[PDB]
């Protein structure tokens, strides 16, 4: 299945935060309605935050996360979870090699804000 | 039910990160095997990161998140999600008032690291 | 927090299924837009299905699960999870006593159907 | 990533339940520690329960779900969620064709029982 694609409510503020756990330099691309609106590039093996931004989901509400290392796409896994019928998490893990820890770039999307 | 309590595998490195979305100053306490090992304090209405740390789950693996605002315990909601049978998220929302957005402090715990 | 309350898309078919794991007879009430539309009653300590139905979420999309044993309300825990940005689960556990297994009645709501 | 594979605690009773939502007849295979221990078969476009069983996770705790339609493997999506640090759901969706609803067979694994 396609992974890393989420339908948010339209015209809604959301946060996106990426963590790195890999020897490879992670490039996280955030697309809103098929346009790149944020890019984080960084490296850590200690869960360092490579970026965090507030964005708007726009008319279509489509948010897509892509992760690559040195131009090669990582394999993605994702899910959305809702707590208290209001607090939303859209979660992405990614794997750049063969150890299958899926933590090489970890991306958390959260809404609502404020 | 009790919320914000998670059993991690023993002696395992994990990340903990907190975001704020409230007029109130949030105080997030992280306990590992019933000892306070991190405290994050801050205020934001725009998803600022008020803290992020790497910790070890120790012999018992017990991790508890507490959130308080101006001396009062916030109401917590929580769940753990596992992707690809390997990548773990322990998620906490909290509510300091009556609007029930449960985003006033948002806490994400993730493992494995590295 | 309030638990067992979910907002579904309006006017949408969904399934609801209840399992029992308790010495006590479980009463599961399913409310759609604040009206009880199904009641499942049964007893099992081995995960028997005490009820399953297909229902419609109506204009407001509000679905609420209540669980009681001999007229006394059980304590609830709940979350919603979405896979492949399409497949939805709304999950409820409940506790009728003090062992905190939260499996005494387990309720799974799923959509879309068809 | 591999999907539909879950590590349960060893030697633990669990429930597995499957629903169908497709014109195609679903065959759900349940493997425990790499041995087939249950097969559920049926055809419904209205969320019929095509099987429910109680099984034991054995020494290794490995549970795998496979889904096929007339001999052809469906594409799987999956995740595990834990509520109240105790109640576990292992969730599978599957897609037999081109609409990407991922509901064609839906499988819910739950533990603990009793
Ligand atoms: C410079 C690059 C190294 C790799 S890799 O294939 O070795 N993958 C990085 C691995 O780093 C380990 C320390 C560990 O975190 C493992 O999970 C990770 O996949 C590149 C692709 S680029
Ligand atoms: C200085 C403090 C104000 C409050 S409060 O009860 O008003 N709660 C804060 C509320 O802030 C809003 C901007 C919004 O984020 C809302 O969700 C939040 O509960 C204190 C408790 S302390
Ligand atoms: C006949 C009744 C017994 C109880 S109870 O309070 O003892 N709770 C039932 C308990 O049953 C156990 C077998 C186990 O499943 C436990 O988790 C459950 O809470 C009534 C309330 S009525
Ligand atoms: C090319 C293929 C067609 C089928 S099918 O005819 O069995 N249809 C499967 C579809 O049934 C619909 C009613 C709907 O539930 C849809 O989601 C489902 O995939 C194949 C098995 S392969
Ligand atoms: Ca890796
Ligand atoms: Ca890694
Ligand atoms: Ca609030
Ligand atoms: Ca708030
Ligand atoms: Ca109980
Ligand atoms: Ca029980
Ligand atoms: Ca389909
Ligand atoms: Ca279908």
């Amino acid at each position: 299945a396609t992974q890393g694609v989420f339908t948010l409510p339209a015209n809604t503020q959301f946060g996106v935060t990426a963590f790195a756990n890999s020897a490879g330099t992670q490039t996280v691309n955030v697309q809103v309605n098929n346009e790149t609106v944020a890019t984080f590039t960084g490296q850590s093996t200690n869960n360092a935050i490579i970026g965090s931004k507030v964005l708007n989901s726009g008319g279509g509400g489509k948010v897509q996360i892509l992760v690559s290392v040195n131009g090669r796409s990582s394999d993605l896994v994702s899910a959305q979870v809702i707590l208290a019928n209001e607090l939303n998490f859209a979660l992405v893990g990614s794997e750049d090699s063969t150890d299958n820890d899926y933590n090489d770039a970890v991306v958390v999307i959260n809404w609502p804000l404020g």
